[PDB]
């Protein structure tokens, strides 16, 4: 047991500061949640098929958390009010029902957006609407339980135990499960969002697969300005020459292949001695439907014109074929027929990045989570190893407006983003 004087370590200049913070943000809070639960309540008046319970469920712990934390917060530093070791942790009981409540609701659309993206087909089988509504029931009452625990036995005053240097009348291990619990979920979020991140990066940019087989170098000059127009048009491109390639699945991972080769042998039709073995090798190799188009060097003067060419097409149509295009044949200089293989390049591209807008929000959402939750919770990790000085408390009592600030843009977030709420508000107005 400690005494009150010691939690309130704010002086007349930093209670108005505080009071500043806490009364703007708080009364924002207040308004911006209360819109949004007013324009929910009116779209589910004209249509029915939008959810909002993602949305709906942070409105009220926001509202809530926002009511009970400012009026205690307030109450206590600056009112400086002494209250009962049950009455204190009845009025702490309602903000940590609600930041919880609050940050299990972003956790609960961040596994739905996460299932969204990780199984799109399962998604609709997985993520219906009786599981998301249950799910939403136990995030509250878990929720409140967590917080009914302290007034019920689980504190500092009842165990004999080490107090909360931070927290009146609370037992640290009370504290490092909550502390627990919420980084818990706080840092799933994080990763699903991270993964959503990473899932659309690799699909910015069209990789591309450039093989040839060349003698003269006539086919490499070809697939060199192949490989040219289309690095010019954003596409990860990796030309190899034929005679430096892997049979194990080759062109694994690859949205365009390329195979250039040259059309040789004089008595007879032939292909290119380093396209040869990785010719036989087309089974080992996936090409399991994947865009492939064909391109070679050979001569109008030759009776089998670029028949290497075709022997390729007609072995790759028998397989996955997927030919974007017929095959380019080129004669024995690509160098006036410069306007030839860069107009099939362009053609052969013409026949097929990341949603930055959506990305941008996603990235914010974690700027603001580091921001709000992270200087946060490593004062609150601190108190739980040890002790901390006045500076340290003092800097937590302005980290707490950092949360607040969370209530402020998270409307602006989520539900100003919708675009199914954003003409639920239009409606409101006359036609
Ligand atoms: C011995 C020999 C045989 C050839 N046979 C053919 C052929 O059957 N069909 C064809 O279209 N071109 C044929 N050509 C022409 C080649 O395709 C031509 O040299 C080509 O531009 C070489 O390209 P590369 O440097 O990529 O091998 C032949 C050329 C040579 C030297
Ligand atoms: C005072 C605070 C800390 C305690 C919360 C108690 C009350 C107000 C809670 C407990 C049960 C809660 C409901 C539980 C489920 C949902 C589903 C969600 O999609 C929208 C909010 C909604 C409908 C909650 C609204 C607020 C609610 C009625
Ligand atoms: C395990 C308990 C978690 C508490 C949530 C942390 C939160 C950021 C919400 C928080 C809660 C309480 C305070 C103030 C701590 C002061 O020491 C005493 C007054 C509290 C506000 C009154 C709550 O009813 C806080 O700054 C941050």
């Amino acid at each position: 047991f400690m005494d009150i004087e010691c939690f309130m370590v704010l002086n007349p200049s930093q209670q108005l500061a505080i009071a500043v913070l806490s009364l703007t943000l708080g009364t924002f809070t207040v308004l911006e949640n209360l819109l949004v639960l007013c324009v929910i309540l009116h779209s589910r008046s004209l249509r029915c098929r939008p959810s909002y319970l993602f949305i709906g469920s942070l409105a009220v712990a926001d509202l809530l958390g926002s009511v009970i934390f400012v009026y205690s917060f307030i109450d206590f530093h600056v009112f400086h009010r002494k209250d009962s070791r049950n009455v204190f942790l009845f009025k702490l009981g309602g903000v940590t029902a609600s930041f919880t409540a609050s940050v299990g609701s972003l956790f609960l659309a961040a596994i739905d957006r996460y299932i969204s993206i990780h199984r799109p087909l399962a998604y609709k089988r997985i993520v219906t609407r009786p599981k998301a509504v249950v799910a939403f029931c136990l995030m509250w009452t878990i929720a409140i339980v967590i917080a009914v625990l302290p007034l019920l036995g689980w504190n500092c005053e009842k165990l004999q135990s080490v107090c909360s240097d931070i927290f009146p009348h609370i037992d640290k291990t009370y504290l490092m499960f909550w502390i627990g619990v919420v980084s818990v979920l706080l840092l799933f979020i994080v990763y699903a969002y991270m993964y959503i991140l990473w899932k659309a990066h690799s699909h910015a940019v069209a990789k591309a697969l450039i093989v040839y087989g060349s003698t003269t170098g006539n086919t490499e000059y070809t697939a060199e300005t192949i490989a040219r127009e289309l690095a010019d048009a954003g596409y990860e491109v990796d030309s190899r020459d034929a005679a430096s390639v892997e049979a194990g699945g080759l062109f694994e991972g690859f949205d365009l292949v390329l195979l250039g080769c040259s059309t040789w042998g004089d008595d007879s039709i032939e292909l290119q001695d380093d396209f040869i073995p990785l010719f036989d090798s087309l089974e080992e190799t996936g090409a399991q439907g994947r865009k492939v188009a064909c391109f070679g060097c050979g001569d109008s003067s030759w009776e089998y014109f670029c028949g290497a060419v075709d022997a390729i097409e007609e072995k790759l149509k028998n397989l996955g074929a997927e030919i974007v295009q017929d095959g380019l044949r080129i004669d024995g200089d690509p160098r006036a027929a410069r306007d030839d293989i860069v107009g099939w390049a362009h053609d052969v591209r013409g026949a097929i990045r990341m949603d930055i807008e959506l990305a941008k929000t996603l990235v914010l959402i974690l700027v603001v989570l580091i921001i709000c939750w992270g200087p946060l919770l490593a004062i609150m990790v601190y108190d739980v190893f040890g002790k901390m000085n006045k500076l340290i408390k003092t800097v937590f009592a302005f980290c707490s407006m950092l949360c607040l600030l969370n209530s402020t843009v998270n409307p602006i977030i989520y539900a100003l983003r919708s675009k199914d709420l954003r003409h639920a508000f239009r409606s409101m107005f006359p036609s």
